[PDB]
Parts: structure tokens; C-alpha cells; sequence
DNA sequence: CGGGCATGCCCG
DNA sequence: CGGGCATGCCCG
């Protein structure tokens, strides 16, 4: 009955993680300390998907993003009006670049907006497969995010629709992810 | 066959002026030093009508917005993408208020947008007609104006379309207009 | 209300 | 590139 998408992490029977690259005041950084990603609009933030045991044939792997504050978590999380009028509808924040299976999902009874991928597993003698997504606003975008922080929460998706694994990590897309992520540390640190 | 309206003064024959009443970090308030209205988004922006001649009857006040500096000049001032979607088109970003005769404009060769009223004399003992003008985004929406300083060009004109008078003032829709009013004064006096 | 953060962007 | 302005908005 709720349209809220669960932001539980639930590493599951596959024993599913995320990973990220280590990354200056640079195109995306990603804070352990934070569970947070900061990245630049438009361009690759690529996430790593971890499993420990194989995932069966025709598995997907889904990613939306939510309004992580309470406040704000019951409202869909869209391109803003500007971007928009500049395969993935205009409406839709997260894009996945560098794959001919992707899948564009406009819910009709949540009206949640998702992105879909086959799970591939990793090239032999590789521990992770990586998927690169694109985030089309900034979080400060008037009429879009408008300075509200995201989640986004990827799935991992058998063929029937069983719920494998899910993993969620915070997003800020912003002009200057090293700096922002420096203040944002410093200020955990000092006030958290 | 230039698109860019004339920004010259002209207080023609009629003697027309400008006159901006007197206004903290304030709904509006003008500053004579630079010619500039600073002022709110969707707020009343009162601008008084002066002459010393009588203008004959079926005269028009028009208003128009244009970008201020020259590498600009050339594009139309509309409102941006976020506040469109929120008589007046939706795309024109100025608007008159309190006024049963507006007609708003959208040039067939120019695509420039403006605002009409009918001139009306002051009232016996008035020494000026004021027009209740609204701007409908600030001067910093991203899509729309992005930061670019405007002017608005009022110009008297009669029933068959000859100039009669113009003048400019320059514009900034901001939240703060008072703050911004005595930073921009400070400046010129002490780097002008 | 005013002080001061915010954050895309400017300038060196 | 990094320092620091910008400017709608937050908090007291
Ligand atoms: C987004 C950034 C990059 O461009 C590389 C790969 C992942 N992070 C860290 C370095
Ligand atoms: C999971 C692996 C790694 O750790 C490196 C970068 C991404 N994949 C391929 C090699
Ligand atoms: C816009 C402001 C106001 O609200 C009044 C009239 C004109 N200015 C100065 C005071
Ligand atoms: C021009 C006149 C004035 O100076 C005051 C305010 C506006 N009109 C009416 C009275
Ligand atoms: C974050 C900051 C930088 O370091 C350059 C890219 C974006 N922004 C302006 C210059
Ligand atoms: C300009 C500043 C003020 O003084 C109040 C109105 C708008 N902004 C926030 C509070
Ligand atoms: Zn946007
Ligand atoms: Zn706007």
C-alpha cells in the first residue's frame, strides 16, 4: 500500500555490496565515513555491485532515487523544469550510460521514476561489475531537488520480481564535489 | 531592421520621466545613484508617470525587459522554465497589476515580449499616474535571467504608434533588496 | 527581523 | 586550478 520504495539495506542470501572507486576540489568523490557520493550533473558516477554468490540468469538491477529527509520522502524525485526542456525520458534524474539493455520505468501507481539494467557478473579473475550512472541535476536545482539531499537505492531484481538485494547510499550532485565533501567531513567531525 | 528595441532616453516633447517612491534588508527600493529598482519576485513594483504636457488621448504606456549588457543584448528576457510552470502568458516576465485594459504582447518579428496599459493624466492635483508593475522571477533564476542585470524600457506612445517618450531603468528581482541596494551603492563608491 | 550559511560560478 | 564572490534561504 505505501508508494514510499523501502530504503533497508538488505545485503540478502548473495551477500550484495556496493563499492566505489577512490577519488581536490575531481568529477565525483565518495565519502565511507558519510555512505554519501558527491558528483558533478551529467557526468559518470560509477557504482560497483559486490555479490558473494552468483546471481541466477536474467537477474536486473534497478536504481531510484528518493527524498531522504522524512519531510520530504513521500515526493517523486524529478529532473527540474530547466533541465528537462534541455532513451531516458527528460522527467527522469538517474541515467545509465554505455549499455544497450536499459530500461526506463515510470510507475504507474507510485509514479516513481526508476532505471534498469541486466545484472551482468564480473569478467573472471574481477570481484565487482560496474555500472555507470548519470545524475541530470544538481541537488540544488530550483523546481527539481531543490537543495534536498537523495538516497538513491539500488536493487537487485530476480527475472519473477523476488527482491534479492538492496543497497542505498546518499547522493549530493553539486559544481564542486571535493569541497563540498571536505565540509561536510569537517563537519561531522566537529558537530555531529 | 535591428531586433533590439532602443534603450535611449527620450523625454520628447511631452517631458516624460520616471519617478520611484522613496523605500532595510524591503519589498523595493530605488536607488537614484544607479538608476536601478531593486525589488521582489511577484511583488508590487510601483513606477509614477511623469509629464509636463498633456499626451493626446488613446496613448499607450508599453513595457519591455532587456539584458543590460551588450553580450546579451541580443536574447529575449523571458521568464525561466520553474516559474512558467507554476491574461499574463506564462512566458512574459513582466506584468501590470490593478489595471483593467492590459494587453500583453509577443512580437511576431522580434518575439520580444511586453506589457501595455492605457496612459491615463493624474488625477486633479497628482503630478504623476503610477502603473503597479510585477516581475515574475528573480534576476538570478537559472534558465531564465541566470544572473543577468536587465533594464526595463517604459515608452509613451500614441494611438498610431509614434514615439512620444521613452526612458529605462535598470532592474533586480532579489530576495533581499535593501541588502543588495547598499551593497551595490558601496561598491561604486569605493570601486566606481 | 538581521546575521550569516549556501553553492554555482567568477577571476586570477 | 583554487580562492573567494553570489544570493536565496536558514536560524535565532
Ligand atoms: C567519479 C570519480 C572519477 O572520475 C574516478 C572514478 C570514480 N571517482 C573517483 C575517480
Ligand atoms: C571490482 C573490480 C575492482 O576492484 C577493479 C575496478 C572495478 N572492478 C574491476 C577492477
Ligand atoms: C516597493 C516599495 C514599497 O512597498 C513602498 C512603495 C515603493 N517602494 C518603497 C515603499
Ligand atoms: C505623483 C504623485 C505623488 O508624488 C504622490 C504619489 C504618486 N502620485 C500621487 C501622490
Ligand atoms: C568546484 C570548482 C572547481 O574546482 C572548478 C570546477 C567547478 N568549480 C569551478 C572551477
Ligand atoms: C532579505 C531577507 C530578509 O530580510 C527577509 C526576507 C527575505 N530574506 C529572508 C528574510
Ligand atoms: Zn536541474
Ligand atoms: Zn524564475
Amino acid at each position: 500500500s505505501s508508494s514510499v520504495p523501502s530504503q533497508k539495506t538488505y545485503q540478502g542470501s548473495y551477500g550484495f555490496r556496493l563499492g566505489f572507486l577512490h577519488s581536490a576540489k575531481v568529477t565525483c568523490t565518495y565519502s565511507p565515513a558519510l555512505n554519501k557520493m558527491f558528483c558533478q550533473l551529467a557526468k559518470t558516477c560509477p557504482v560497483q555491485l559486490w555479490v558473494d554468490s552468483t546471481p541466477p540468469p536474467g537477474t536486473r538491477v534497478r536504481a531510484m532515487a528518493i527524498y531522504k529527509q522524512s519531510q520530504h520522502m513521500t515526493e517523486v524525485v524529478r529532473r527540474c523544469p530547466h533541465h528537462e526542456r534541455c532513451l531516458a525520458p527528460p522527467q527522469h534524474l538517474i541515467r545509465v550510460e554505455g549499455n544497450l539493455r536499459v530500461e526506463y520505468l515510470d510507475d504507474r501507481n507510485t509514479f516513481r521514476h526508476s532505471v534498469v539494467v541486466p545484472y551482468e557478473p564480473p569478467e573472471v579473475g574481477s570481484d565487482c561489475t560496474t555500472i555507470h550512472y548519470n545524475y541530470m541535476c544538481n541537488s540544488s536545482c530550483m523546481g527539481g531537488m531543490n537543495r534536498r539531499p537523495i538516497l538513491t537505492i539500488i536493487t537487485l531484481e530476480d527475472s519473477s520480481g523476488n527482491l534479492l538485494g538492496r543497497n542505498s547510499f546518499e547522493v549530493r550532485v553539486c559544481a564542486c564535489p571535493g569541497r563540498d565533501r571536505r565540509t561536510e567531513e569537517e563537519n561531522l567531525r566537529k558537530k555531529g
